[PDB]
């Protein structure tokens, strides 16, 4: 009666607060949750859609560790979830060939994220991949190989577990019965605001606080942490709504009575920047301090890391063997043949 949940990650490096507000602290939720058996992609593959130089390429390793350091300090447990590398999973290559054959081209086309990176790429005398245009289907694949129920995803990738459903349909109807559905797990519609108030939070905005920056660094982050823009003065009434330092407090300030004088006071102009301000960076410097704590110790022993991406690597392809078996069974393509040469 356990449902399948799948999530993850393309490995780009390390963690930083908006990914925990926007879908860690969900994974852990479903993670603990007894009604659900849990997979997390490490999506290696994927990151051939975009980055194909040898020397992105040779990045991988450095950032899959990143990205296990950075999930096991937070509490993804190896043992109850399975943490997989994409690439490991030696079904998922004739996986997405089949749903390749499976998929209008004008089905992918229409995805927004598709359609903005072939406007962009035509503007700029480009051309995408084919594997790029394959995104959804190979992450299509990656969700139905597991046969997963409960897919959270970005709002960027909502589009494409649609396509996975559709293609789940296309092949159940063709072939009968094999897969479920997927239903889709919405996050929130706001992204945390990056440092410099501009967008999202983002590695590549480099408005980023990470989970591993240690104490110093965020001080000195959160000291130059946007805030209202029309507060001229140490004495200027200011704004609250829309401004970041107010943002964060919400979110990682413990003391909600605290959080509200501030707020009055700001409004009022009766309180100086450098207080609100050093406060938000020892709330946030306590709020980072146990994950620190925790990743030190599979730094130190990365015998953890490794037996963590093993474990779930290996439950992976257990699955992945016997979705296959039904695949094979129900497409059956020179089934008997490939019986013969087995
Ligand atoms: N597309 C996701 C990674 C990913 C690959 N396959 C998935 C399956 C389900 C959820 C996410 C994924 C990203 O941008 O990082
Ligand atoms: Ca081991």
């Amino acid at each position: 009666k356990k449902k399948r949940v799948l999530t993850g990650d393309r490995p780009t490096g390390k963690l930083h607060l908006g990914h925990w507000i926007g879908s860690i602290m969900n994974r852990l939720q479903l993670q603990n949750d007894s009604r659900y058996d849990c997979f997390f992609i490490i999506a290696d593959l994927h990151t051939l859609t975009t980055k194909t130089r040898k020397e992105e390429i040779l990045q991988i390793d450095n950032h899959i560790y990143d990205v296990l350091a950075d999930w096991l300090s937070v509490g993804i447990d190896p043992e109850k979830s399975a943490i997989y590398l994409q690439s490991a999973i030696p079904e998922i290559y004739e996986l997405n060939l089949i749903f390749s054959m499976l998929t209008p081209l004008n089905h992918i086309m229409g995805i927004p994220s598709i359609k903005e990176m072939a406007r962009n790429a035509s503007l700029n005398e480009e051309s995408l991949s084919h594997g790029l245009i394959g995104y959804p289907v190979l992450q299509s694949a990656d969700i139905l190989l597991a046969k997963a129920h409960l897919v959270p995803v970005g709002k960027d990738n909502e589009a494409h577990v649609e396509l996975t459903r559709d293609i789940a349909k296309t092949f159940n109807r063709l072939y009968g019965e094999v897969f479920p559905e997927p239903d889709i797990l919405q996050g929130e519609l706001t992204a945390l605001v990056g440092t410099n108030g501009q967008g999202k939070m983002s590695k590549s905005a480099n408005n980023a606080i990470y989970l591993s920056d240690d104490a110093k660094t965020v001080q000195e982050k959160i000291r130059k942490l946007y805030t209202d823009p029309n507060r001229i003065h140490a004495t200027t009434p200011g704004r609250v709504e829309g401004n970041p330092l107010f943002i964060y407090h919400d979110l990682f300030n413990p003391h909600k009575e605290e959080v509200e004088e501030f707020k009055t006071r700001y409004r009022q102009g009766c309180i100086r920047d450098v207080e609100v301000k050093a406060r938000l960076a020892e709330e946030i410097n306590l709020f980072l301090n146990p994950f620190r704590e925790k990743r030190s110790e599979l730094v130190a022993q990365p015998k953890f890391l490794e037996e963590a991406l093993q474990q779930g690597t290996e439950k992976m392809r257990t699955v992945a063997r016997e979705t296959m078996e039904e695949v094979h069974d129900h497409l059956g393509l020179s089934r008997k043949w490939r019986t013969i040469l087995a």
